[PDB]
């Protein structure tokens, strides 16, 4: 029996089914009183949705589901008709998410892949027929933010506008990414510091804009 097991149990037994905000606080207390776990948590979860709010992204790509926090966070304020497709290579993880979204009502506007990212970026536009992404929400294993954001670019996802958002790019930081594309004509980047979620640790959020070739 798993902690993340446990997670969705708590919030199918201290949530409302069909409620989202629910579902985030049940998950937020548990995570606090209970058990750490790594959600994006609600301090970077609120700059999380200012963004979505300003961007309304019709299709949103996340790198690392986990639990399904975050995807329940985005989904839950994208407009009517927009999707957000999630990628989680841990099966058992995979599942959690799945149960996760179906608990929220949010299982039409999400598509949870399990599998790596590097292996279906590149069948994003014949199988699941993307043609460019307006928001991807980089989450998983730090060190694959650079290598799959450069996928992404060679699959042709990216478009002038895509909005890149980066959790962690502090603790346990991405340096690599980071350096990457501060330095680079292609993105136009804006740091938002913020906390580890549950913790009182700096960590922070990076938007990099991409601006084409
Ligand atoms: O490391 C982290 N997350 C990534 C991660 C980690 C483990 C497993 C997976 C498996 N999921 C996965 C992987 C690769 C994938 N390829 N395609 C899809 C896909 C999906 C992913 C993380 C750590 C901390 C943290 C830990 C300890 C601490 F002290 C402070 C902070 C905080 C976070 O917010 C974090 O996000
Ligand atoms: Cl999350
Ligand atoms: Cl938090
Ligand atoms: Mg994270």
């Amino acid at each position: 029996d798993t902690k993340e097991q446990r997670i969705l149990r708590y919030v199918q037994q201290n949530a409302k089914p069909g409620d989202p905000q629910s579902v985030l606080e049940a998950i937020d207390t548990y995570c606090t009183q209970k058990e750490w776990a790594m959600n994006v948590g609600d301090a970077k979860g609120q700059i999380m949705d200012a963004v979505i709010r300003e961007y309304s992204p019709s299709l949103v790509l996340e790198l690392g589901a986990y639990c399904g926090y975050s995807a329940v966070r985005m989904a839950r304020l994208l407009q009517p008709g927009a999707r957000l497709l999630t990628m989680e290579i841990n099966p058992d993880c995979a599942a959690i998410t799945q149960q996760m979204l179906n608990f929220a009502g949010l299982q039409d506007k999400v598509t949870i892949l399990n599998g790596a990212s590097q292996d279906l970026i590149p069948q994003l536009k014949k199988k699941y027929d993307v043609d460019t992404l307006d928001m991807v929400f980089l989450d998983h294993w730090k060190d694959r933010y650079l290598p799959d954001t450069l996928l992404l670019e060679k699959c042709g996802l990216l478009r002038k506008g895509t909005v890149l958002l980066a959790d962690n790019v502090i603790v346990p930081g991405t340096p690599d990414f980071l350096a990457y594309v501060r330095g680079s004509s292609s993105f136009e980047c804006t740091h938002y510091s913020s906390y580890l979620e549950y913790m009182k640790v700096v960590d922070g959020l990076e938007k990099a804009i991409y601006q084409g070739p």
